[PDB]
């Protein structure tokens, strides 16, 4: 087995593993690694599709999905949560100290301030000058040294969808699906898509079914690309990757279109790798 290991989606992702490493190098749970990693994005204003710098709906709001997932079929999410900044901290509190596994909208965020965090404008000027102007998603997984598996998957959504619109991110097995018996992955592109196929459910099913990570995300893909065109779809203009973690530590990723990119960091350092793709 390589562990620990903590892969995260697109160029952010180096620094996110930054911040998951030093929890995961000195042994602690990849649970609180993969969260302390994504808090880093939501925290940052120049991260323009994660919480605190995030692009708002068509109605100016800044409406934030995360979900979390542990090595224990634990889970947690919010969405279309508005004024707090962390919204993968409020999905863990949903997990840990409510009987439920999801909220959304108001009742979510009654819920944040119930349990202590603090309201905050997220609507950054540069945010609300380029919406009147105009008038993706963090996904991290990682194996810690116990052998055990976490995921984390945070975003502020598509810059000015209306109002409510919900994405795969908040969604388990859309944009996370973690089993310590088999594996996690996480999902990048389309939203509307991840949910559709169920992506991150089917890449994990497929670990289980005897595939390495890699081939179970390409294969993943590949049954996207068949619906797609079924749907009578030009394969340009959907997106899709996922990014996919086994219990010995093996990696893999593949999306429909080449461009992405996504960060890997294990004892042999932290780096940007390129998947393969199908288009």
């Amino acid at each position: 087995t390589n562990k620990p290991i903590v892969l995260s989606t697109w160029n952010f992702g180096l620094h996110a593993n930054v911040e998951a490493w030093k929890v995961l190098s000195k042994g602690g749970k990849a649970l609180d690694a993969v969260e302390k990693g994504v808090r880093l994005v939501e925290d940052d204003p120049t991260e323009r599709s994660v919480g605190y710098g995030g692009r708002p709906d068509r109605d100016g709001r800044v409406t934030l999905d995360a979900c979390i997932m542990d090595e224990n079929y634990n889970i947690g999410s919010v969405a279309c949560m508005e004024h707090i900044k962390n919204p993968i901290s409020v999905a863990r509190a949903v997990m840990e100290k409510t009987p439920h596994v999801m909220l959304v909208g108001d009742g979510a965020l009654e819920f944040a301030l119930s349990q202590g965090f603090k309201k905050e404008n997220l609507l950054t000027a540069e945010s609300e000058k380029e919406w009147k102007e105009w008038l993706d998603a963090i996904g991290m997984i990682a194996l810690d040294a116990q052998g055990n598996l976490s995921g984390a998957c945070t975003t502020s959504g598509m810059a000015y969808k209306m109002h409510g619109r919900v994405g795969d991110s908040p969604i388990i097995g859309a944009g996370l699906f973690v089993d310590n018996e088999i594996g996690a992955a996480t999902a990048t592109g389309h939203g509307e898509e991840v949910i559709r196929t169920v992506g991150t459910h089917l890449v994990v099913e497929l670990m289980n079914q005897g595939r390495t990570p890699q081939q179970a995300c390409k294969e993943a893909v590949e049954r996207i690309v068949k619906i797609v065109n079924r749907r009578g779809k030009n394969l340009k203009d959907i997106q899709v990757g996922f990014i996919a973690l086994n219990k010995k530590g093996e990696y893999g990723a593949y999306c429909i279109q080449d461009g992405f990119n996504f960060a890997v960091h294990d004892q042999k350092g932290n780096r940007l790798e390129t998947p393969g793709f199908a288009l």
